[PDB]
């Protein structure tokens, strides 16, 4: 059941913002590890005295890489004569943020109708503010409220990337595309669910779409287009939660991982794996032949043998619902702390359009992987 | 002339640390773009629960990229019992060294004869003490003094990369190579020279070597195989000193480039230059095709017309000295800020192998670019 109660008028992921201590090496290891193309910078080459930041584009995936100057460049500026061209951007919150939890996400950002009505309406039902609405060029409209931990939830509306961005000079943008077109999910790690989802669902309006080591939850807006899973740990196992080994590294709450829809998985899988050693992204180890074996069982009907002999020779996952089956595979930690990763995927089914998370989101593959694990072992 | 006055035995340059946010981002960037494989890790899976480290090799050369975990990981550890591999490291020295320059170099590393003689002789000749001498499992043995602002001269010397560093798993040690070979030299940009010169060659013994905007001299080791050059600004130009903007923008000294030395010039710069917009490095602009047609009636004994155009299709500049000729090209800064950059250099002449500086440091370069600039305008 979806009761459409959304607050506000939302449409779709907009942007993820890293913040970080060097954004251009970040940005340049993304950039060639995941096929992403240098499209806008805002730093000291279009007048920006506060960031530096650095857009890469895919389809509709936008990653943005933010690090800050040294304060005394703009030590003279004041909020209404500045030139940092994100104005909710602070020195201080920045390192602090970084040096805090390494590398990682600072803000979803998701586009809405009208950025200054989606934040009142967000505070006024219980959302901790973080920055106010602000319009840039008469154009744009930013706002932020807090989301868990020190990420933030950012509001973003248009009213034709963001005023003070420059386009990057073709030279310096190289086409890459590996096949990834937009942001699917992005999953939060917080030590309690419960009261994670009830602010978050309070002020937003959004539904529940619906051995681990986890507990979890999905919040989706009214066409379930966004789409915020919420974890939290299962604590006295045997093997420790990932949840909480993520807590612990990260120093407390923070989104655990992005899954960027893939246009063609495979290719997708192909290209990211030629750069794994050299310079790209690492992915997590295979699933056992066993795991493979047991894809005919379950998958038969929608992909062939060579389809899942494919599937075999990247280390690809697939579950399936009651509505889709799913593709899926998880990168190694994107930085150097075991926290944030990512996640590669592609729905099949649910055409209408296809519905926002046709086949779920994998909860079958944690048994399943299990379960061809000690199989293996045979 | 040579006075060999080292008060020490230094043998050669032994590896750079840069201090990072994220070492695994930078290592990765650094990788793909100069071409140097993943030799050595310290980190978690090492046991190491201070800090990150990974260190990239290219033939001599060793680049170390380190980066702070959470101070939390390692809470109960004291100096006695430390897990970090590297003990000098110190999670509010590197914070604050980050936070302050942004990505850079913190460490220029010499092997020597007796890293606790060098140190002590050094501070008994008027070196700031950074880090007293330290036995790492009866095989090496580390030390650090300041060289100037936020950088420090590291002895390393082994009785026989260092104990606790793990070798890479050959899967992830990808074998790239673009040709370069070893650092050349490693240069300081301070506010005033007189005094910084008289400090390093005051504990060390290294003796001088020998429009712009600056004014340098260069330290060197009895062989001259270390060679340290140090820049201050010259105040009151037109065009305003580019040592100057380092130190603005920096928050003070610094290291200001790394001159490594290739075996092939043109092949590193046709590799660089093919990853330049896919992860890699950018270079400055190239002169202008007058300062080629000037090289003919310069180099044309050295280089055949055929490599003069070698060198222009690639940016490459062209200087001589009366005992050698150098080839030398600049990238674009290496991170955010316009601190420092990289040097890529190939040395012809002075056989007896090769002695240090052959050709010189490109000097009248200066000359010739703007010789060259006004008269393309032609
Ligand atoms: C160690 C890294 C792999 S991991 O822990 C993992 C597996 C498996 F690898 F266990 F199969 C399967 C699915 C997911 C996933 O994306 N869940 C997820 N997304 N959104 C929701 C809601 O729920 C996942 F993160
Ligand atoms: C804007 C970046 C290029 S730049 O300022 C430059 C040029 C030129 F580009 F002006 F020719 C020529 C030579 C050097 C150099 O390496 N000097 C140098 N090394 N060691 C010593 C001693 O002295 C140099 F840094
Ligand atoms: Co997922
Ligand atoms: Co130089």
């Amino acid at each position: 059941k979806n009761p459409k109660s959304d607050k506000f008028k939302v449409k779709r992921f907009h942007h993820i913002e890293f913040w970080c201590g060097d954004a251009t090496n970040v940005a340049r290891r993304f950039s060639w590890g995941l096929g992403m193309r240098f499209s806008a910078k805002s730093d000291l080459s279009t007048g920006n005295m506060v960031h530096a930041s650095y857009l890469l584009t895919s389809g509709d995936l936008r990653f943005l890489f933010t690090a800050p100057y040294s304060p005394s460049l703009s030590a003279g500026e004041i909020k209404p004569t500045t030139t940092a061209s994100i104005p909710s951007f602070d020195h201080g919150s920045c390192r602090s943020f970084f040096s805090s939890h390494g590398l990682g996400v600072r803000a979803v950002a998701i586009e809405v109708e009208d950025a200054e009505s989606a934040f009142s309406i967000s505070v006024a039902n219980g959302a901790i503010p973080s920055s106010p609405p602000i319009v840039l060029n008469e154009a744009v409209t930013i706002a932020e409220v807090k989301l868990y931990g020190d990420v933030v939830l950012r509001y973003v509306s248009y009213k034709a990337f963001l005023p003070g961005f420059e386009r990057v000079e073709d030279a310096s943008s190289f086409p890459l595309d590996y096949g990834i077109r937009r942001l699917d999910h992005a999953v939060g790690n917080v030590p309690e669910l419960g009261p994670a989802l009830t602010y978050v669902a309070g002020f937003t309006g959004f539904h529940q779409f619906a051995e681990s080591g986890l507990n979890s939850a999905v919040l989706a807006s009214n066409d379930e287009m966004v789409l915020l899973p919420i974890n939290e740990p299962v604590h006295g196992t045997k093997r420790k939660s990932q949840i909480q080994t993520y807590l612990e590294h990260n120093e407390g709450a923070g989104l655990q991982h992005l899954a960027l829809m893939s246009e063609d998985i495979f290719r997708t899988l192909r290209e990211m794996r030629k750069r794994s050693s050299i310079g790209g992204f690492d992915f997590m180890p295979s699933p056992p032949p066993t795991y493979y074996q047991n894809l005919k069982k379950r998958v038969g009907d929608v992909l062939s043998d060579d389809q899942i002999k494919e599937c075999e020779e990247l280390g690809i996952l697939v579950d399936r619902d009651d509505q889709g089956t799913l593709l899926q595979i998880f990168t190694k930690p994107l930085g150097d702390r075991p926290t944030i990763f990512i996640e590669i995927i592609q729905r099949v089914g649910c055409m209408m359009y296809q519905s926002g998370g046709c086949g779920g989101f994998g909860k079958g593959n944690f048994s399943e992987l299990f379960k061809s694990i000690e199989e293996y072992e045979k």
